[PDB]
């Protein structure tokens, strides 16, 4: 791609070059030059002469990479602008050239009137529109590169077994791992292969494929996932796939695939030229022979129109050289140069706007893309929830405040690493004065089991004896009965996908506390205003079905897909792809890269992984939801305006047609030499403000979309979602 912005910027670069002197010149014969007039010999003047020089080194040098770029779609079948381009130019600069060398070889007394001037002003616009359009369209994709990073380069290789005989420990290049070796993975470190767990316990993060954050628990037997990061001890893994095998490896050949499989996009400038081009030959051929035919019948019309017929030549030659003039003359006026120009601008403009809106865009694709957008996909964690974990509600299960229990908790949990003892950590103190923890406290923790602590520092609470944090079993196994009461409100907790947990003091039951993700404010909103629009919702997730469907439920998406595994998302978006529908993928994991990429529109939250940013075309620096909605009707004026920018970079040039065909002549409006240059200058200024005015565009404000939501808007049942498992 490097490649074709350099040649095409050296094109423009060499016609300015020798073209700025050519639109000079004109510009100053028009405004008046008896010296340029002058003829060295009598067929060529010095005008001419320089004109020519000038017109040959920007064809030379200038039309070399279009002459390619032509003959490259010839081979395709196909017609575009860079062959409108080199044919209109080559047959003006090929006619003016005979008309030159005839007059020569006559020694008339004047020189013919040539078109040296065309090319070099369609070579520059064209090319600068060009080297446009292939400065937007350039991207970065480092996702691939992301996905290797993710994987181990070391692994720890174990000799012998691990049962009573060792003899060494290695270190050995991920690569030359093989099957059938043992390894051994140290507390904080990446998994190197997949295998299973041996002589080993352990915790382990696997966000790569479900995508939680929620530790998994690793006992010996359990099979682990490269690329997972461990901790709470040391492990030792038996290979069972090593890597391509491996899933990450598997991830990353979706993500190729998918990014591989996006096609180029033909521009609407090649759409438009291909019509052009056999309507400009066209007209060009009718206007010849109607005015050989006018020539020939009468001839009156054009003694009277021109005077080339005060040449000594035959009245024959005299009607084919008019006729051949105009013809050539209708070629040159009806060649747009502001085309180029029409699409690429906007798209950059728009693209601005969008910087300055807080949703950075890369390439002009997402803006030509969006506004087709028919069904949205949305991931639950960290997309429509926020991830971090969060308390939700506390009951009191002899009656002390329920403050002070918080603090006691708090101090408790304080040295808690579980996400969801940190978050009642962080409650507790949000609800408290939280000037300082307890000084005194004896912690002690059985994982999986409880946590049991004895804080004597009270009264350090009360200026702002024993604790016990734990499940059923902790309850059960402590001998601690369950009321029919707690365990019927523990379980409906449970039933909407919130961890719930019990804290007793001095034996005695307490509390109950939950803790959940709590959906984002603008979610429910956006959904809806989606909705509205048409536009399909579907949730997308890897969580429980339990919390997919509790969230759905708040947030009012029909269709639920839980426990989908990061090809199951791929499988999706192919299939409603195929269902003629154009769907955007809204994930901020590396499970939803592969989505991402094969997705159209691939939106990724701010905050998501760096792997799901580089896959997506859409990044939300504000990381709000209802961005997706502004990003498509950004995307619409875009459309729109570059439709209108087309109709600019053509309109006028059109009006030139039936004026250098001679359908105004009666009238008495005949084609004049300045307006050759004056629709360029009209055309191409009109498209470029137009583009500008896209600048005035601001976000509609969440109030006018939930006002246009105000009464519509109704909350669903939870027995109205449905919920699907997986692919099959
Ligand atoms: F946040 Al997910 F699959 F639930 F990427
Ligand atoms: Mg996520």
């Amino acid at each position: 791609h490097k490649e074709e912005i350099k040649q095409w910027r050296n094109s423009f670069l060499f016609s300015l070059l020798f073209g700025i002197p050519v639109i000079i010149l004109m510009i100053y014969m028009l405004a008046a030059t008896m010296v340029l007039d002058r003829n060295i010999v009598p067929g060529l003047s010095i005008i001419n002469l320089v004109f020519f020089i000038l017109c040959t080194f920007v064809q030379t040098l200038g039309g070399r990479y279009f002459y390619v770029q032509a003959y490259k779609s010839l081979k395709h079948k196909a017609t575009n602008m860079d062959v409108l381009i080199v044919l209109a130019t080559t047959i003006a600069y090929i006619y003016s050239v005979v008309i030159l060398t005839v007059a020569m070889v006559e020694k008339a007394d004047k020189s013919p009137e040539t078109f040296f001037d065309t090319p070099p002003m369609l070579f520059m616009f064209i090319a600068l529109g060009r080297w446009l359009e292939h400065i937007a369209k350039s991207k970065t994709s480092e996702a691939l590169a992301k996905l290797i990073s993710l994987q181990a380069t070391e692994a720890a290789v174990v000799t012998f077994g691990a049962n009573q005989i060792i003899l060494r420990e290695e270190q050995v290049a991920v690569e030359l791992v093989q099957r059938g070796d043992i390894v051994k993975v140290v507390p904080g470190g990446k998994f190197p292969v997949d295998g299973k767990v041996i002589e080993g316990t352990s915790m382990a993060d696997e966000s790569l494929i479900t995508g939680e954050p929620m530790p998994v628990r690793k006992k010996p037997g359990s099979m682990v996932i490269a690329g997972s990061i461990n901790a709470h001890g040391t492990v030792l893994v038996e290979a069972t796939h090593v890597g391509s095998e491996t899933t990450l490896a598997q991830i990353v050949k979706l993500v190729e695939e998918a990014q591989m499989s996006k096609a180029p996009i033909q521009q609407l400038a090649d759409k438009i030229s291909g019509y052009f081009v056999p309507f400009i030959i066209i007209i060009s051929v009718v206007t010849l022979v109607t005015w050989i035919i006018i020539g020939f019948v009468n001839f009156d019309i054009i003694i009277k129109y021109f005077p080339s017929y005060s040449k000594n030549i035959s009245k024959t030659e005299v009607i084919i050289r008019v006729a051949f003039q105009t013809s050539i003359t209708v070629l040159s006026i009806a060649c747009p140069c502001a085309l180029g120009l029409a699409t690429p601008t906007a798209v950059m403009v728009g693209t601005g706007v969008a910087a300055q809106n807080g949703i950075l865009i890369k390439g002009g694709e997402p803006l030509e893309m969006a506004h087709k957008i028919k069904a949205v996909m949305f991931d639950k964690t960290g997309t429509i929830t926020h991830g971090v974990p969060k308390v939700m509600r506390v009951l009191l299960l002899v009656k002390m405040p329920l403050k002070r229990m918080l603090a006691v908790v708090g101090t408790a949990e304080a040295s808690s690493e579980h996400p969801l003892g940190m978050a009642v950590t962080k409650y507790c103190k949000e609800e408290l004065g939280t000037e300082l923890l307890g000084y005194c406290t004896d912690f002690q923790a059985v994982p999986g089991c409880g946590i049991s602590c004895k804080v004597n520092n009270i009264e350090s609470v009360l200026v702002q004896h024993t604790v016990l944090i734990g499940n059923r079993e902790w309850m059960r196994r402590n001998g601690l009965h369950i009321s029919t009461d707690v365990d019927e409100a523990m379980s409906s907790h449970e039933m909407k996908g919130q961890t719930a947990v019990l804290v007793a003091i001095d034996g005695e039951l307490c509390g109950m506390i939950a803790i959940a993700d709590t959906v984002k404010q603008e979610a429910a909103l956006a959904v809806h205003t989606l909705k509205s629009m048409g536009i399909d919702v579907v949730l997308i997730t890897g969580d429980n079905r339990k919390t997919a469907k509790a969230i759905a439920t708040q947030v009012g998406i029909k269709k639920v897909f839980a426990e989908v595994l990061p090809s199951h998302k791929v499988a999706k978006v192919q299939a409603l792809q195929s269902d003629n529908k154009r769907v955007a993928m809204v994930g901020d994991g590396v499970n939803d890269s592969p989505a991402l990429a094969r997705a159209d529109v691939g939106i990724a939250i701010g905050t998501g992984t760096d792997v799901a940013i580089e896959a997506a075309d859409i990044v939300l620096i504000r990381n709000d939801l209802l961005d997706v909605v502004a990003s498509i009707h950004l995307s619409k004026r875009t459309v729109r305006r570059i439709r209108l920018n087309f109709v600019f970079a053509l309109i006028y040039n059109l009006l030139g047609i039936p004026i250098a065909a001679g359908v105004f002549m009666p009238a008495g409006l005949v084609l004049q030499p300045w307006m050759g240059s004056a629709a360029m200058a009209a055309s191409s200024v009109s498209v470029v403000l137009s583009s500008l005015q896209l600048k005035c565009y601001r976000k509609p404000d969440s109030d006018r979309y939930e006002a246009r939501a105000q009464g519509h808007m109704k909350p669903l049942t939870p027995s109205q979602i449905s919920v699907h498992i997986g692919m099959d």
